[PDB]
């Protein structure tokens, strides 16, 4: 039958990574759109190598340049997303094509900001205090914190994501966490 597709999202340092690992550990398919975005980029490389010559160094599309370029003027960013998002979904359905579970999860960072809401059957928002999130990230790149605070402001604020998500998961001790995802997952009878 048709599996209910749920989008899992959260902000910088929310730990949604942990949430998905837990759903995989509990045996649910959890596709990573980030990885697809990548494979897609590699797939439609030629198309991109022509849309952004400035990023092609020695026959190779430099992922660095591409992003410094793409994120320099909106027009371009929008032109790149016009090739990747279609391919991203072509592959997302390929993947779904090999599944038979009645419930699938999708790690879509930038879920709301990039208009995925209307593409899912529901959205699981993983939230946490900003302070705990910032610290949690500083333990990854230890990037000034102040730098982080500026990346955090790069996405749709959490309060806003919170106002429009179907379910919301907080954060403290893995035990409570293990419970909440257990409660949300229950509203969708799947085991």
């Amino acid at each position: 039958k048709h599996p209910i597709i749920i989008g899992i999202t959260g902000n910088i340092g929310s730990g949604k990574s942990t949430v998905a690992a837990l759903l995989r550990s509990w045996g649910y398919p959890v596709l990573d759109l980030d990885a697809l975005a990548a494979r897609a980029r590699e797939n439609k490389e030629e198309e991109l190598k022509r849309l952004f010559p400035e990023a092609v160094v020695g026959g190779r599309l430099d992922r660095r340049a591409l992003a410094r370029l793409v994120f320099s003027d909106p027009e371009r960013l929008k032109a790149l997303e016009a090739v990747v998002h279609p391919e991203v979904r072509r592959l997302l359905m390929e993947e779904l094509s090999r599944l038979e579970a009645p419930l699938v999860f999708l790690e879509i960072p930038l879920l709301f900001e990039k208009g995925w809401e209307g593409r899912l059957h529901g959205t699981l928002l993983v939230a946490a205090p900003l302070e705990e999130r910032v610290r949690r990230v500083m333990a990854r790149s230890g990037l000034s914190r102040e730098e982080v605070l500026a990346r955090e402001r790069a996405q749709m604020p959490e309060e806003e994501k919170r106002k429009r998500a179907t379910w919301v998961l907080e954060n403290t001790g893995s035990l409570e966490d293990l419970e909440r995802a257990l409660k949300a997952v229950l509203a969708e009878l799947t085991g």
